[PDB]
């Protein structure tokens, strides 16, 4: 019951900094033009352990299936392969990803009837707010 109140279709609703996220991030500009129109579907659902979250999207479908505090490798929407961590900290689903030395930590959570999105690249955070499809 881990994850109960993240289960669910999620629909992206507000986006702020998402570009200079991706800036600090290294994301080249085509894809961040390409990737900031997108309005994806978040598809989050549980299966014992095992955590399952797909992002639907026009610009790139993308699926991670996990364990908590279980490393795995992850190929990211704009296109990183990466080695990631997500844990749960006090209700939060808290997500490392790991890259050519460099690191960004994707925080989810619910707020009232939103499940909110924050990703933090150094001193940079973008914030995604998604609401029940």
């Amino acid at each position: 019951h881990m994850c109960d109140a993240f289960v669910g279709t999620w629909k992206l609703v507000s986006s702020e900094n998402f570009d200079d996220y991706m800036k600090e991030v290294g994301v080249g500009f085509a894809t961040r033009k390409v990737a900031g129109m997108a309005k994806p579907n978040m598809i989050i659902s549980v299966n014992g352990d095992v955590i399952t979250i797909k992002s639907e999207s026009t610009f790139k479908n993308t699926e991670i299936s996990f364990i908590l505090g279980q490393e795995f490798d992850e190929v990211t929407a704009d296109d990183r392969k990466v080695k990631s961590t997500i844990t749960l900290d006090g209700g939060v689903l808290v997500h490392v990803q790991k890259w050519d030395g460099k690191s960004t930590t994707i925080k989810r959570k619910r707020e009232d009837d939103k499940l909110v999105v924050e990703c933090v690249m150094k001193g940079v955070t973008s914030t995604r707010v998604y609401e029940r499809a």
